[PDB]
Parts: structure tokens; sequence; C-alpha cells
């Protein structure tokens, strides 16, 4: 199934580049990929479905693009800058799944298979940050205490991360990704006393 | 015409919630709000053109019920912390104007008219934030100087704030609201002398 699948997505991806979504038919998608509506409905059920399925390949070439603390190489101490420069250089691309990604996160959607892919997507950003965090705390933290600072780092870390794809979206010009993730870095270095104090008055 | 335009949005915003924007049809305004199709077009031009509006009417609104600096009361010392506490209170409520907001900005509107939309109320956002955040800095920094730690120092705000959005949307019941704009305050209180230091390289 899966090389039938790739040849639909590519297809629709640069029909909706070039149509936009509404004038881009199943039709069409079948003239650029030769697979007929019938074998393009069998894999994806709708239009909706196609479109939240592009969103999801694109997200998932995104993550295998950064590297896991424990696949980044060089010094330890440096993970996580490592980690951070690929985050940089893929972000500052301004790359499309994320725009579908919002998007399909504020519609309505009417197809409900969508809401899984947006869920899913999600939860693997949301991992990958906590994954990256854990090694900015101290070692000597308990760990139930530091499973706390983590999540509320990553929360922030998240929100930030979201808020610079927008800033590349409405104000491209004026919008360094680079420096923007440097803020973040330093914000988070900031944050981590306040939160172990904060967590104090447990 | 500005109170028929009251009537129309009010219609629509009710009947978008309900039925959906695509099973909204401008005939089901006009049943609404006693507006003929023909009076809807004149004002708005289109179904597209009555979304943006709402979404303009629904963040004028918002930001009309946070103070501007000048507009707060109290010790001078306290009015950033008025400013806050009315955007916390305001973002708890996951007005439905930002998802318009965010969504609008991400799409590729057909109607041309959406994106002047989009900016105006962009804009509004980062003058806001900046606004506010002036009052961050000590006040002998020399004005051009101060002018790009509050310009950086404001992108940071506004991509935050507009990841708080997204985490209640998407993880509404771990998200605490007040708590991560205490969190960009905090962050932001650390970077002011980051900024200036990182500046002098000039
Ligand atoms: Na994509
Ligand atoms: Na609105």
């Amino acid at each position: 199934g899966e090389r039938s699948r790739e040849s639909i997505l590519d297809a629709t991806e640069r029909l909706m580049a070039t149509k936009g979504y509404a004038a881009t038919s199943i039709s069409d998608i079948r003239d650029a990929c030769g697979l007929a509506p019938s074998s393009i409905y069998w894999h994806f059920g709708s239009k909706e479905g196609v479109l939240a399925a592009m969103m999801e390949r694109g997200a998932q070439r995104f993550f295998a693009a950064i590297p896991t603390w424990d696949e980044a190489h060089g010094p330890v101490e440096q993970r996580s800058e490592r980690q951070l420069t690929e985050l940089v250089s893929l972000q500052s691309q301004h790359p499309d799944f994320l725009r579908l990604f919002y998007l399909l996160s504020m519609e309505r959607s009417q197809d409900p298979a969508v809401a899984a892919v947006v869920r899913r997507v999600r939860n693997t950003a949301i991992a990958r940050f906590r994954d990256s965090i854990t090694h900015l705390l101290p070692s000597d933290i308990p760990p139930g205490k530091a499973d706390l600072v983590v999540a509320e780092l990553t929360a922030f870390a998240v929100a930030l991360s979201d808020g610079v794809y927008f800033a590349g979206h409405l104000e491209p010009d004026t919008t360094d990704v680079e420096r923007m993730y440097r803020r973040l870095r330093q914000a988070l270095e900031a944050l981590i006393p306040v939160l172990l104090e904060e967590t104090h008055h447990h």
C-alpha cells in the first residue's frame, strides 16, 4: 500500500500548491499520479483525509531530521545544541506541514479521521521537546519533581515554538528564527531555578 | 450602516457555531437577522468577508477589555500587572476570535479582503504588547537601543502568547493560562539584561 499512498500524496501536494484545496478534484489527483479515484478513496477515504495524511507525512519527515538526544553525536554537553540547530534549520525553511497542522487544528473538521492525525503529530512534538528538555536539569533532582518541571518547561517551549511559526508567516521579513530559538534556550535556563524553587511550595 | 452590520455578524456567529461554515448559507443568515441577502452582500461582499469581519469584531472587543498602559490605574509599578491580569482572564476564556484569526492566517484565502483584516488584527496585538513592554526596561536606556530590545521582547511575547492559545486548544485539561503568562513575564525579566548586553555588540 505504501508506494501508491506516497504517489497520491505527492500529486495532491503539488496540486494544492497550484490550485488550492477547493479547485483540486480527486480526478485532478488521478490525472497526476495515475491511480484511479476508486484506489484513492480506498486509501484515504476522503479529500480531507488526503490533506491530513499529507500533513502527517510532512511532520514525520520534519521529526526524522531532528536527532533524538540519544542519536545526537558529539559531547553530551553539546547534544542539546545539536538538536536545537537542526530545529532552527528546519523551522527557518517555514515548512508547509506546520501551516497545515495549525489550520487543521483550528478547523472544526468535517472528516472525523483528521482529529487523530492532529493529535498524533501534536503528541510527537511534545514528547520530542520533553526528551531534550530533561537534559537541561541538574541530575540530582528527584525524578517526580523533575517530571513536573520538565512538563512545564516543555509546554512553554512548545508554545514559543508554535509562535515562531506565526512570526515566520506574518512577519517573515523581520523574524530571525535562530535568534528566537536562542531566546527560548536562554528563557528555559533562567526558568529552571524559578520552577525548582516555586515547586518547593509543595 | 453599523447596526445592520452588528446584526448580520451576531446571526452568522450563532449560525456557524451551530452548523459550521459550509452549511451556513446567506439565506440562513437572512432568516436569522432579518436583512435581505442583497443587504448582506452590500456590507460584506462575500461569506468569507462576513467571517473575517466577525473575527475582527471579536478582536476589537478583546483588545478593548485590556487597558492600555496609560489607562491602567493604580501604582505605575503595578500597571504592568493589571494589564497582564486582564490578558490572563480573557485568554483563559479561550475566545473564538483567536481560532478564527489563526485559521484565516493559515488559509490561502480566496477572498482578497480577508488579508487586510488579518494584518490589522495582528499589528494591533503587536503594538499592544510593545506598549506595555516598553515599561519593563530601565528608564535610562538610550531610546534607539530600547526600540531594538523592546521589538525583540515583543516578538518573543507575541510568539509565547500565540502558543498559549494552541495549548488551551489542544491540551485544555493540562494548560494553566495564568501560569504560562507568569512564566512569560519571568522570561522577559530575565531576557532584558541578556538583550542589553548582546546588543552592546553594536
Ligand atoms: Na505537509
Ligand atoms: Na470572533
